[PDB]
RNA sequence: AGAGGCUUGAUAGUACUACCGUAAGUACAUAAUAUACAGUCCCAGCAGUAGCGGUUAAACUAUAGAAGAGUCGAGUAUUAUCCAUACAUACCAGGCGUAAAAAGCGUUCAUCCAU
């Protein structure tokens, strides 16, 4: 998308995979919790627990273009 | 008529707790009518969504117009009020083709649903 800027199809197919990653964090913390502290350390990736229902409020729900925060440093949050 | 207020053009099934065809104010006296008739004639009026009134229609006024043809009755009737009678105030018990009603196309939060 960097070097490609007028292609505004995959734009919708990039928020299905963000999303997919999602969901299968949620699985896998229910199913083993030591596996999924390790995985997130190597890959360098903001490791997030489930154990409470995410509130309505934007101002502290939850975000998963952010979930690299460690390697991007410029899609974290805004005003 | 021991006694008054309504209707007198069409339309309305006119209430239901016992009895549920298992019986007479049954017959004589004791049988009749008002879509007969009178006045005005798009003028005066009545009425209920629909309407009538010009040449005379049971639709307007009038019952010494005949001991009024009817329903109530010592009251009757108009307006007003509410969850305004299945105009279903819609779980029981209405919809989303043409008729009033499905967001331009899609990934996510919460809730609900699933084997």
């Amino acid at each position: 998308l960097l070097r490609h800027f007028r292609d505004q199809q995959k734009k919708k197919v990039l928020s299905i995979w963000l999303s997919r990653r999602h969901r299968v964090m949620k699985y896998l913390y229910r199913v083993d919790f030591n596996l999924y502290k390790y995985v997130c350390q190597q890959l360098r990736i903001k490791c997030v627990r489930f154990a409470i229902p995410d509130s309505r409020d934007r101002q502290r729900a939850i975000s998963p273009i952010a979930v690299d925060g460690d390697r991007c440093k410029f899609l974290i949050r805004q005003k």
